[PDB]
């Protein structure tokens, strides 16, 4: 798992440019497009969650990653149960959405505002998405995946804090 080891070590340093420099991180990634934040968050299930229309622009890349995360951990669950129809169907349907969720974090970059920040996250995220759709992917590249992101969400809600108070 080569890829996947270069984003984990890639995150390292991408979590402390973010740290130095949070106003340059919320001009890198808070850029989502809310009809797109909407539609990614409620997937195929029939309703739209409470109150994401009151979530400010670093709130919503936020839930975004809560949503991967989500969807992400279950995938993990029932990597090895994949034999069984009903778990395939769930696993291939999770790991799609944490596909789409990606797939708009990297669209959201903003390259001359974010500079090194945006370069990093972007490279991040495209060593997921080549993850997330390879056929043989394995349990342990999910893992670090999940890492990945939580470590990043971690980093989020600190710029949040930092521009809030």
């Amino acid at each position: 798992g080569r890829n996947v080891d270069f984003a984990k070590e890639m995150t390292e340093f991408t979590k402390y440019q973010i740290r130095m420099q949070s106003g340059v991180a919320m001009l890198a990634q808070a850029n989502a497009l809310p009809q797109l934040v909407l539609q990614l968050l409620r997937g195929a299930e029939a309703y739209f969650q409470n109150q994401v229309e009151t979530a400010t622009p670093l709130e919503q890349i936020i839930l975004l990653y809560d949503k991967a995360i989500e969807c992400l951990e279950r995938a993990i669950e029932i990597y090895d149960q994949v034999n069984e129809l009903e778990k395939r169907k769930e696993f291939v349907e999770n790991i799609d959405r944490v596909y789409d969720i990606i797939s708009a974090l990297k669209s959201f970059l903003d390259h001359e505002k974010g500079k090194e920040i945006a370069k990093n996250l972007d490279t991040i995220y495209t060593i997921i998405l080549n993850t997330l759709v390879k056929v043989d992917k394995t349990k342990e590249e999910l893992q670090k995946i999940l890492e990945i992101l939580k470590d990043l969400r971690e980093a989020w809600e600190e710029v949040k804090k930092k521009v809030h108070h």
